[PDB]
C-alpha cells in the first residue's frame, strides 16, 4: 500500500505548477489548485515544477508513480492499457512502453516492483539553477484516464517521492485526470464542486 499522506520533510520538499497567463497558455494542461488536481491531454508534455529548502544528500532521486485514489481500486496497480502498450505509436523504442508515467529527463529509469508489479519512473534530484527557486520536469501520462481495459474511468493520483537510497525523505500529491479538454474538465469539475 504507497502511502499518499503530503510530507514536505527535513529538506522542505515541494511541487507546484507554473502560473498559466491567457496569452501564452498551453491548451495541454491546466492544474486546479482549489481541487489539487492536474487535468493533461494524454501523451503530451507537462511541466511539474519541484524544489527543496534544503539541498538533499548527494545522489538524492525523485519518483513518480501512479494510484488509484479510491478504496475500491488502490490495491490495483496503474498501468497503461493493453491497446495502447502494445501498440507501435508513442512506443518506437521506448523502455517501458506499458508505464502510465513518462519522465522526459535524461537520466529518467522505469521500475517496477518485483512482487507488487508496481511500476514508476525516477530521475535524479537537480540543483535549481541560479536565480530560479524551482527544477520543471516534464511528464506525460499515456493513457486515457477513460481506457477500457487500463484507467477505464477510475480516477488515479501521482505521487512524487523525493528519495535517498531507497529512504523516502519527502513526498508530495495531486490528482491527475487524462482528457481530451483540460479546461473543460476543470470548469466542469470545479463548478460541481
Ligand atoms: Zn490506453
Amino acid at each position: 500500500v504507497p502511502s499518499n499522506t503530503p510530507y514536505s520533510g527535513e529538506y522542505g520538499f515541494e511541487i507546484s505548477f507554473q502560473h498559466q497567463s491567457k496569452e501564452t497558455k498551453s491548451t495541454t494542461w491546466t492544474f486546479s489548485e482549489s481541487l489539487k488536481k492536474l487535468f493533461v491531454r494524454m501523451a503530451t508534455t507537462c511541466p511539474v515544477r519541484f524544489k527543496t529548502v534544503h539541498q538533499p544528500p548527494a545522489g538524492s532521486v525523485i519518483r513518480a508513480m501512479p494510484i488509484y485514489v479510491k478504496p475500491e481500486h488502490v490495491q490495483e496497480v496503474v498501468k497503461r492499457c493493453p491497446n495502447h502498450a502494445t501498440t507501435k505509436e508513442h512506443n518506437e523504442d521506448h523502455p517501458a512502453p506499458t508505464h502510465l508515467v513518462r519522465c522526459e529527463h535524461k537520466l529518467a529509469s522505469y521500475v517496477e516492483d518485483p512482487y507488487t508489479g508496481r511500476q514508476s519512473v525516477i530521475i535524479p534530484q537537480e540543483h535549481p539553477q541560479a536565480g530560479a527557486e524551482w527544477v520543471t520536469n516534464l511528464y506525460q501520462f499515456m493513457c486515457f484516464s477513460s481506457c477500457v481495459g487500463g484507467l477505464n474511468r477510475r480516477p488515479i493520483q501521482v505521487i512524487f517521492t523525493l528519495e535517498h537510497e531507497g529512504v523516502v525523505l519527502g513526498r508530495q500529491a495531486v490528482e491527475v485526470r487524462i482528457c481530451a479538454c483540460p479546461g473543460r474538465d476543470r470548469r466542469a469539475e470545479e463548478t460541481a464542486a
